[PDB]
């Protein structure tokens, strides 16, 4: 049960792989090319 984009979190740890709790927002933004 994880979180995937515009999933809502708050910490970097609480998304899926290829996901990051952005800091000023509070989302897991995907990042895995970029």
């Amino acid at each position: 049960e994880c979180r995937k984009m515009f999933g809502g979190c708050s910490v970097d740890s609480d998304c899926c792989a290829h996901l990051g709790c952005k800091p000023t927002l509070k989302y897991c933004a995907w990042d895995g090319t970029f």
